[PDB]
């Protein structure tokens, strides 16, 4: 009892199962060379193979989202497809061709992504699924990457040399509310214009965050930042600048405005802009500001106590 809808090159269908799709497809493939965009969102769906698609080699879209796919979605060998849409299913390892330019897979239970070596960019939606390093996305689905989405997943650390192979490419990074406790590396991303690392556990905002010293936006908010490297610089392209909710050395403020200016203006404007007021709000009256953000006379070596001690045990 199933349907196949269609518009000029795009088709879609709907009331399928795991048991009719095999037929539904057959039909299609009357007309496989005019298939440029399937549709087979809201089934229940629980798998579909390469080999059923390969039929249709002018493909260009495919939309799985609200189905119910589960383990491995291999579709590798889908040489055309340059959109896929598998929002809402529970993928756990997925694998896409050398066309793709789009991956919508948010809402998934996504461990594991690999993407065949391609040359165009790539704009990968990963949102709300069980990533935990960057290494779970192979060297191909990191390279000449311009948007990446991984907010809500459980990555634990970043290190931007993974990320090189799209030092040209990158314009947009969010990785807020993750589990991040350390970033390091330096890469040099000449088009990031956001950076979101808000939401996760950083203590020390270091050298490495030069690789982001051009960007439009960034935010560190609500992480556990106790200092600043002094010797970073910013550029005049940033608008926003987020570091509210953190637990910063009156001194590691003053250091790093001191030589840039222009961002204490920047975040005082940020924190006017989401709140309505010049400063954020502090949770212990024993502390005072410098400049729009809460701090705390930590001198001596009690900084660098907290930064060490916050992770006492061997590096992992
Ligand atoms: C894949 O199909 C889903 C479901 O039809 C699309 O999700 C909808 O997108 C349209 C247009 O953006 C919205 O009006 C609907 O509200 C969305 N529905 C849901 C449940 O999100 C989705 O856009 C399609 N994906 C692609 C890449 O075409």
């Amino acid at each position: 009892i199933h349907e196949i809808k269609q518009n000029g090159n795009r088709y879609k269908i709907e009331k399928v199962t795991d048991s009719s799709l095999k037929q539904a497809l057959a039909s299609l493939r009357q007309s496989a060379w005019n298939v440029k965009e399937l549709d087979l969102s809201g089934n229940p769906l629980s798998q579909i193979s390469a080999a059923d698609l390969a039929p249709f080699t002018k493909l260009e879209l495919l939309n799985l989202s609200s189905n119910v796919l589960y383990e491995t979605l291999d579709l590798e060998s889908l040489s055309t497809l340059r959109t896929l849409d598998l929002n809402n299913n529970y993928v756990q390892e997925l694998l896409v061709g050398p066309s793709i330019e789009t991956l919508h897979a948010a809402n998934n239970n996504i461990s594991r992504v690999s993407c065949s070596r391609g040359q165009g960019k790539k704009n990968i939606y990963l949102a709300n699924n069980k990533i935990t390093m960057l290494r779970d996305l192979d060297e191909g689905c990191r390279s000449r990457v311009q948007y990446l989405d991984l907010k809500l997943n459980e990555i634990d650390t970043v290190n931007f040399a993974e990320l090189a192979a799209s030092s040209d490419t990158l314009e947009h990074l969010n990785l807020q509310y993750n589990f991040i406790y350390d970033v390091k590396g330096q890469v040099v991303f000449a088009k990031l214009k956001t950076l979101d690392l808000s939401s996760n556990k950083l203590a020390f905002m270091g050298p490495e965050f030069q690789s982001a010293a051009g960007v439009t936006w960034i935010s560190l908010r609500n992480n556990k930042l106790v200092l600043i490297e002094k010797a970073l610089r910013f550029s005049q392209n940033l608008e926003h600048f987020d570091l509210r909710g953190n637990g910063f050395h009156c001194g590691t403020l003053r250091d790093f405005f001191s030589k840039n200016q222009r961002v204490q203006t920047v975040a005082k404007q940020t924190v006017k802009k989401l709140t309505g007021q010049n400063e954020e709000e502090c949770t212990v009256p024993t502390l005072g500001h410098y400049g729009a953000y809460c701090c705390e006379d930590l001198p001596a070596p009690f900084a660098d106590r907290l930064i060490a001690l916050g992770h006492h045990h061997h590096h992992h």
